[PDB]
């Protein structure tokens, strides 16, 4: 059969990786919270000459984020679901108020957002608008379920369509403990194991080093006095920063406290191996220099494979990330989140 | 001296003049009930080879609408203000959420939103946002003021600046009142009371023709059976459409329907003229036509300025409007609330 309630389906169409599935944590919150499937999303890759759309099941595991709240496949979705219980005739775009472009919500305007729904062949006829609900999409405290059950019932809205993920950005903390749902697919998980055993002695660090230059760009754009929160650096600095405050030396720390720091951590722990994630400068010479007091050397994968890299991350005896990246807080959260206790974890100038 | 609580600056930067007023009535709201002082938007006119921008004064009086709020002209603030209390390095645009174009509020992407802020001088350095605060914007009824005042307090926000006007569009009825204290400028007031002396006989009745090719695929695009507000159409059908259904009729007469109705209401009211402001076709022949048994002659300006249009529009002994249009939706709330006493107004379809 199909879900009585109906459906809600989503582009994660804000950011790269680290953004989609930090928009993603919220939305699987929010559907479960409104007692809606969740059709789960194409994930979205740039580092192409045209942007591509990745199955969520080649990366993660169906059967473990079910255990959390109703999902279906985008395969499933569109295949089985969508022509008779949502044909072209009531595709209807959501979205918080009609906007500036006549005014709606113009769903497949730009990149990721045309090629998103043009990847599972949908177009969009009307325009339904949520921001007239008290209490937004924050269904858990501020909760409005009813109210959104009143506006759309099913029977008339069996499926939300949102053109951007009904979730806050930057995730908010109470979501955080949902990664526990995203396993690696067997896939990835192989992956990771056949890396360690052939190229990591334990017990290893692995880093995520973020340093291209779009990064340099907007860590150096850092307003001290503000110290408001940036992408993920409430995941070092607490809510609202209540912690401390975000400096450029966390967001960006030089070479030399990246040394110094792997160092630290490898003479701390006893560690036979270290293991880098890279956006670009894998320092492997300068870590292994820096490395040869005691014997042991960097490793990294060639290309780097960023799924692969966070497996192997969230699998480290310590895991040392950058603040500021949503990309390190997948794995903060995995590691704080997928097994009975946390795994250890420390971030670059903290 | 200045405002020691503040100020609020935004772009009305969402449709035309019958949009851009029905925001900047939740606006004014939204700074009285924040208690800062509101700089008085430019109102933006498409009808050129470029965007145009209208400074409140031409159109409005200051005076009256310093009845409602705190208030001060783009002039002042930009001349006087400005400089020292909101220098290019505290400039920061304030949105709702960071969203894809470095994700942020991307404030002067698109038209009108570059040509407004480039009319007074203004570039953005930093984002601030407001999603995170319980009740939105809504300050009256899910009343937040206290959440703004703690999150932005005036030393370090001075001027709160907001690319997307911070009220809902469409308006709801409980700002709808403040219309009251928009009062036409002199320069207008006396243009349409000159018209009307030269070319009304009284009692005259006021029609607005909304008729070009855009409105009528606009109306064509109506799902009676999701039966959604559109535009100003709660204007006559309550709330969430509580009274009725919009109907093609209502947002689009035909051309039969609109003689009838005028015949109608001509002869309800005993009326001595007709005056016809309208997008694209004013129908005078027609109207003519069908008003001879009456032996009195429908009139429009040549060309026809939509300010004094609207100004004699709510001089009119009765106003006939389109339900649709906010347009029509400044005249009915001018109509219902300048005076201590509703003047009548009725809708096409209605
Ligand atoms: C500047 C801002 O940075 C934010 O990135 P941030 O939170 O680090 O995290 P993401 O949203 O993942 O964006 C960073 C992307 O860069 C690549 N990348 C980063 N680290 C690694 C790595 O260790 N290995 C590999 N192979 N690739 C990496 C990867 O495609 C990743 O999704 C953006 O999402 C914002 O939209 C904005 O662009
Ligand atoms: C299709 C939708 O229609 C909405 O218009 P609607 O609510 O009627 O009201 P407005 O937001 O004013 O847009 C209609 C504009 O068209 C012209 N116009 C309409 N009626 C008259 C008139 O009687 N005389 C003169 N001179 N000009 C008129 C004028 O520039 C007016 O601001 C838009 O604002 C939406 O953004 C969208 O475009």
């Amino acid at each position: 059969a199909t879900d009585p309630n109906g459906y809600i389906v989503f582009c994660p169409c804000m950011g790269r990786f680290g953004n989609q599935v930090d928009q993603f944590l919220g939305v699987l919150a929010f559907a479960k919270a409104l007692d809606r499937t969740l059709v789960l999303p194409n994930f979205i890759e740039f580092k192409h000459p045209e942007t591509k759309m990745i199955p969520f099941e080649f990366l993660f595991q169906v059967g473990t984020v079910a255990k959390y709240t109703r999902v279906v496949t985008m395969q499933e979705f569109t295949k089985k679901i969508m022509p008779t219980v949502w044909p072209p005739e009531k595709r209807k775009a959501f979205c918080w108020t009609p906007r500036q472009a006549e005014p709606g919500c113009h769903s497949k305007e730009g990149n990721p957002f045309g090629p998103y729904w043009d990847q599972i062949d949908v177009s969009f006829v009307g325009d339904e608008y949520f921001g007239d609900i008290p209490g937004g999409f924050d269904l858990n405290q501020m909760g409005s379920r009813k109210k959104w059950l009143e506006k759309f019932p099913s029977e008339e809205y069996p499926v939300l369509a949102f053109s951007s993920a009904p979730a806050p950005f930057p995730s908010k903390g109470k979501v955080w403990s949902i990664q526990k749902y995203l396993r690696w697919s067997s896939r990835i998980t192989e992956q990771a194991k056949k890396f360690i055993s052939a190229n990591l002695a334990k017990p290893f660090v692995a880093v995520h080093l973020r340093n291209d230059a779009d990064w340099v760009r907007v860590c150096e754009h850092i307003d001290t006095t503000t110290n408001r929160p940036l992408f993920a650096s409430e995941q070092c600095l607490g809510e609202g920063h209540h912690l401390g405050t975000l400096t450029k030396e966390i967001c960006s720390p030089s070479k030399q406290q990246i040394l110094e720091q792997i160092v630290e951590k490898v003479g701390s722990i006893g560690a036979k191996s270290v293991f880098v994630a890279s956006d670009k400068d894998h320092m492997i010479d300068e870590i292994n220099e820096a490395l040869k007091p005691y014997e042991i050397e960097a490793h990294r994968q060639e290309p780097d494979d960023m799924y692969t890299s966070l497996a192997i991350m969230g699998r480290a005896d310590l895991f040392v990330g950058n603040c500021v990246s949503t990309f390190s807080h997948i794995v903060k959260r995995e590691r704080d989140h997928a097994g009975q206790s946390p795994r250890p974890s420390a971030f670059f100038g903290i």
